[PDB]
């Protein structure tokens, strides 16, 4: 049905087994009879053939497939496949393996968005392990790898080339969202709203601080929009705060990037207001305290929260009632600023 | 001074380049003349020649180094160097590139702890991109890759314990695919002063188990079953961490979201934590006046999301332990507060 995989050695095998674990249907071509053999032994069925033959690709279902995984090792063959596919199967999304930088560059120029250098992440992981056995903590080693990865990709993208409302959205599952999605649909029908969805930008929890601080600089209203999770916020939003509100950008000497900007907490909850009469300091507004303190410390003005309660039990029309009041609040804020 | 890298091609150059940024001092063995100029550019000492030569290895400082990175591509050569080092330089920690699962298994059998299959994490990123373009969210896709990584490593670990033929391995593949607990969540445990002393104290008691989340899950891929198993044995659960923006570390929040599952911790039914106790043990830079901020001021208010979480899951919330003033702290206050932490734990178990 949806995926063709060209090459089913070390690289292709892993990519295909991940997709199988998600119940994705695929057809696999390999031109190595020994690899096909070893795979038969482990219950994987792979078809024999050179994937640069458009007749083979065509019978594998290329005209109807969504994604082709180019996992061929040889740069020139890998590149031939790429060019042939975009000429004969232009609807087909190409995801490609790259042997090295030279190969990655040729793939970028061919129009592949994100070529994966075959040894890059493994070599990065090896570096982390070496740092660890030298005594760095595992987490700090991983942050250093994240910093190097961002620098190296930017460098390599450059080589390839050479040849106001800011909503910080922090739903972990934006595609599964009912309440927050409706809120965003409504907020989009204003100008000039920018939305930064953290879990789409940073699935590996590697905040790009410079990019985030740049967006915040162009914002007059910042919004923390998220579903409530355990009387609190999602892990990535907490990470965003800890990293982006840096010394001395958000606080200290000096430190004043956020001064005079406003902040709004826009939160959705499963339970209704009565669900929060628990513990030593009951009530919904008490839950804002860490966030409000955070904002005030960094020189932000804290607006009264937008809270959409009772998303568990409802009419599927307060989902749009309360969603419109969200837009109302944003529009209100800006007609005054 | 500290690191030897054997092989400086695509794999060795990335690894060595990461280490430069960390100011690590290294020496490199490599037998390709096309890399000599790249090594010179970085100012790195190179021994040109076959890295399996005992003389080059000795010249490179093998007897003195802490770490050897085996970034040789050819599996036999890689394995040869590994055995050489295991035999003659037993102090030397080996980090090894593995070509594939067969090479990985043989390195494991040779005593290498975590060989890194060279294409594995990259093939996993490619699979994630495939899933995204088929409509999965990036994050949900990353989580699927975490589940797959965990099971894959477990599977390959069991294949390593059996004989080196495909039939023996394919058989294993087919069969397999068919009391105080301190939850410590400082992101930088080695840089800790206050929490480190707290743990130094707590470790003098028994039976205390410590799970350092940032040592265990630097990639924020929580093993829910392992965490739930450890909780099953605990009578007192401690969330121990430094305060970060009036709240908790991101990884502790992920641990709650993931480990307090439906219905293990709440729902039907849903009662695994019922009857257990919870202590919040937190450290703060500021003193009590530091919390005179916002509409609901005062340190105590801040325990609210934690207390409500605990109550909801049927845990028994204890008065928090807090160590304030770490910003400007007499080591006698730090010594004194660490001891009081131990005191509090001891008094809980004398009571239970
Ligand atoms: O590194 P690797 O282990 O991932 O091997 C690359 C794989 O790609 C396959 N391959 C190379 N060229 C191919 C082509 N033209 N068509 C189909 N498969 C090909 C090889 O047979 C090999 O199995
Ligand atoms: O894939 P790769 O690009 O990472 O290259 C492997 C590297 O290891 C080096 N290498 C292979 N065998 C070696 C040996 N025996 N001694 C020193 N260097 C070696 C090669 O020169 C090559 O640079
Ligand atoms: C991990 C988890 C923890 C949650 N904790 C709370 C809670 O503390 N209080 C609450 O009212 N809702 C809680 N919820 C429910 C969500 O807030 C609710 O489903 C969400 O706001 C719905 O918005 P959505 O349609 O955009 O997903 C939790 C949900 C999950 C996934
Ligand atoms: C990102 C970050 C946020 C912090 N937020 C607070 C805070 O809200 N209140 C406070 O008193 N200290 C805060 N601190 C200080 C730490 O709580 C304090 O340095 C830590 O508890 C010291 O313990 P340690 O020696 O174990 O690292 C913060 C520190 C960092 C790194
Ligand atoms: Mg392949
Ligand atoms: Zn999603
Ligand atoms: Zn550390």
């Amino acid at each position: 049905m949806r995926v063709i995989i060209a090459g089913f050695g070390r690289f292709g095998q892993i990519t295909g087994r991940l997709l199988l674990s998600s119940g994705v249907k695929m057809v696999v071509l390999d031109h190595d009879p020994d690899h096909i053999e070893t795979l038969r032994k482990f219950g994987m069925k792979v078809f024999y053939g050179d994937a640069t033959r458009m007749d083979l690709l065509e019978s594998a279902g290329a005209a109807k497939a969504e994604v082709l995984i180019n996992a061929i090792d040889d740069p020139q063959t890998n590149l031939q496949l790429t060019e042939m596919v975009k000429e004969h199967f232009p609807h087909l999304q190409i995801i490609a393996r790259a042997r090295d930088v030279d190969h990655y560059i040729r793939l970028r120029q061919a129009g592949v968005e994100k070529p994966e250098r075959e040894t890059f992440e493994g070599a990065l992981k090896t570096g982390r392990l070496a740092l660890e056995s030298l005594g760095l903590g595992p987490y700090e080693a991983r942050e250093r790898a994240d910093v190097f990865r961002r620098f190296n990709i930017q460098m390599v993208e450059e080589m390839a080339m050479v040849e106001m409302i800011l909503i910080i959205y922090a739903h972990p599952y934006p595609h599964h969202s009912h309440a927050n999605k409706r809120m965003l649909e409504q907020a989009r029908t204003l100008e000039g709203v920018e939305i930064r969805s953290l879990y789409q930008l940073y699935p590996d929890f590697n905040i790009d601080i410079a990019a985030e601080q740049e967006a915040l600089s162009r914002a007059d209203l910042i919004v923390w929009q998220h579903p409530m999770q355990w009387y609190s916020i999602p892990p990535l939003l907490k990470l965003w705060i800890d990293k982006v509100f840096s010394h001395g950008w958000a606080y200290g000497h000096g430190g004043t990037a956020l001064h005079g900007k406003h902040l709004l907490w826009a939160v959705t909850t499963g339970g209704g207001e009565s669900h929060f009469e628990i513990g030593a300091h009951p009530g919904f507004d008490v839950l804002s305290q860490p966030l409000q303190a955070t904002a005030i410390y960094c020189g932000l003005n804290w607006l009264p929260p937008f809270a959409m309660h009772c998303t568990f039990i409802c009419d599927d029309e307060t989902l749009e009632g309360q969603a419109r009041h969200y837009k109302q609040r944003l529009l209100e804020w800006q007609e005054a600023h």
